[PDB]
């Protein structure tokens, strides 16, 4: 009569039926290890509700510790079931801090997280507002949590019509900004950004930095341009009037 996985090891706040139901089903026994062991270190102090559930990853809350503080995190698990083929693999074409001749594809995952952890701290090293990376480990990433009272921030997709309410135009040039920081000083360009990544609370968030790549990948100029018209073709809906031109300059900076 032996239990069936180490779960209830986890400090999961809440713990009723469904929410372990919930952690059951997404952590596999190595992440659940890792998890244990970023508690047993002191990063972890308790785990909350599901914030994102996604195909490469999942987000949830948690009560943690960092430096000495107590903080509010975002933890970001990738699942560490990967297909040969995956575009997370192709996002680190001429990315010089990974070399592929050093890791077994097997543990790929971790290097996508590695990644987006070293992105984080690139990004907010060249002033665009993302989340502060804590720490990762393994599939694992802890940075802080964007939100309030474990209620995360609305993404401008969420705001929509709100967004009207709030100096939509300031909002679309905050965006401008953190696109311009992020391509000028951090060197990076993200694949896909999106509406659907960008939060909001008095200032915008750019929130997954793991779906980036440096300057030096085949498709960064490309990923640039399409950035610029997600951004042009979202905020027009709420009657900002923008170029495409000149803000693809004023990101460059010609
Ligand atoms: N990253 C990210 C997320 C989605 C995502 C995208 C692509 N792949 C996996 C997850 C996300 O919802 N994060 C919630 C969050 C993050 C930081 C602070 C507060 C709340």
């Amino acid at each position: 009569k032996k239990i069936e996985s180490y779960l209830d090891k986890l400090r999961i706040k809440e713990k009723d039926g469904e929410e372990r139901k919930i952690y059951a089903e997404v952590l596999d026994g190595r992440t659940l290890k890792t998890l244990y062991k970023l508690s047993a270190k002191g990063y972890i102090t308790a785990m909350g509700g599901v914030i994102s559930t996604g195909k490469e990853a999942n987000v949830f809350y948690a009560d943690g510790v960092f430096d000495g503080k107590p903080v509010a995190m975002a933890v970001k698990i990738y699942r560490i079931e990967t297909s040969e083929f995956d575009k997370m693999d192709e996002y680190l074409y001429g990315d010089e801090r990974f070399d592929m001749r050093r890791i077994s594809p097997k543990e790929k995952v971790f290097i996508w997280t590695e990644k987006e952890f070293r992105n984080l701290e690139r990004a907010k090293e060249a002033g665009v507002s993302v989340p502060q990376p804590y720490t990762y480990m393994k599939n694992v990433l802890l940075m802080e949590f964007i939100g309030e009272d474990e209620l995360p921030a609305p993404t401008l997709v969420e705001l929509g019509r709100e967004l009207k309410e709030l100096d939509v135009e300031g909002i679309f040039n905050d965006v401008v900004e953190n696109v311009k920081r992020l391509y000028q000083e951090a060197e990076l360009v993200h694949a896909d950004l999106s509406e659907y990544n960008i939060m909001y609370i008095d200032k915008v968030y750019f929130i997954d930095m793991g779906q980036a790549v440096t300057l030096r990948h085949p498709m960064a100029e490309s990923y640039l341009e399409r950035d610029v018209r997600n951004i042009i073709r979202f905020f027009s809906k709420y009657g900002v009037k923008a170029d495409f031109e000149e803000m693809l300059k004023e990101v460059k900076g010609e």
